[PDB]
């Protein structure tokens, strides 16, 4: 049955990268994956889809004025893998917030039935706070699992302590809960040990650290993923490993956020 997973992270770390890689490979070994974009630009799905960026919801709701009058099929799109693509975006050429967009977005999937009997996991890619708006990808009947995306910086870990803590504060005893961190790298060999000490912390582990390669810029100026652009890379095998340690992952955890005296200590103790 449906997993509902859900990427959040600090801002320019890979989230979306990290996502359209890990859902190309969960698509190339059997897996139906939905990817569910909640960004006001557009650019959860354009590696899946080889779009310039896909037309969003909240601007065919705007464009075309609606209430209740829009159907699944301008909105939801199959791309590679057969992965379907819905992208929620803001009110972008409009006035207001993001957030309140994703909202008006899954609650328009559910109404028009997106959420099909064969569907194995829908990912979200959010942003850098599980409040309100942005937490109805991680709802009741919607997301049970959060992987953050982290990396060396003092910046990266806080937003991974942060999103931690409105983990824990998510609304009343439902079931919203950390499946990990996925380091997306920037070091070497001392990186990852600063993430395995994190984790440990809260209670969590580092799923997988990924590698900064550089096939990962040639695979997307031409608009595609690692495991579309290049099956045989190294880096590609990375993404599929991260894909296969997700789909086995049976530690979701209610984590337990570190004080920013012991953060630092952290950081101290490596750069
Ligand atoms: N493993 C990697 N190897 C090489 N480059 C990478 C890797 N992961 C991400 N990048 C690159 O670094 C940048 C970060 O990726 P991306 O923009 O998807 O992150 P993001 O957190 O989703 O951004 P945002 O905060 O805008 O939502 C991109 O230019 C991407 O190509
Ligand atoms: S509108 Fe947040
Ligand atoms: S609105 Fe957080
Ligand atoms: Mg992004």
């Amino acid at each position: 049955a449906m997993r509902q997973c859900a990427i959040y992270g600090k801002g320019g770390i890979g989230k979306s990268t990290t996502t359209q890689n890990l859902v190309a490979a969960l698509a190339e070994m059997g897996k139906k994956v939905m990817i569910v974009g909640c960004d006001p630009k557009a650019d959860s799905t354009r590696l899946i889809l080889h779009s310039k960026a896909q037309n969003t919801i909240m601007e065919m709701a705007a464009e075309a004025g609606t209430v209740e009058d829009l159907e699944l099929e301008d909105v939801l799109k199959a791309g590679y893998g057969g992965v379907k693509c819905v992208e929620s975006g803001g009110p972008e050429p409009g006035v207001g917030c993001a957030g309140r967009g994703v909202i008006t977005a899954i609650n328009f999937l559910e109404e028009e039935g997106a959420y099909e009997d064969d569907l194995d996991f829908v990912f979200y890619d959010v942003g850098d706070v599980v409040c309100g708006g942005f937490a109805m990808p991680i709802r009741e009947n919607k997301a049970q699992e959060i992987y953050i995306v982290c990396s060396g910086e003092m910046m990266a870990m806080y937003a991974a302590n942060n999103i931690s803590k409105g983990i824990v504060k998510y609304a009343n005893s439902g079931s919203v809960r950390l499946g990990g961190l996925i380091c997306n790298s920037r070091n070497t060999d001392r990186e990852d040990e600063l993430i395995i000490a994190l984790a440990n912390k809260l209670g969590t582990q580092m799923i997988h650290f990924v590698p900064r390669d550089n096939v990962v810029q040639r695979a997307e100026i031409r608009r595609m993923t690692v495991i579309e652009y290049d099956p045989k890379a190294k880096q590609a095998d990375e993404y599929r490993a991260l894909a296969r340690k997700v789909v086995d992952n049976k530690l979701l955890v209610i984590p337990n956020p570190i004080t920013m005296d012991e953060l630092e200590e952290l950081l101290m103790e490596f750069g």
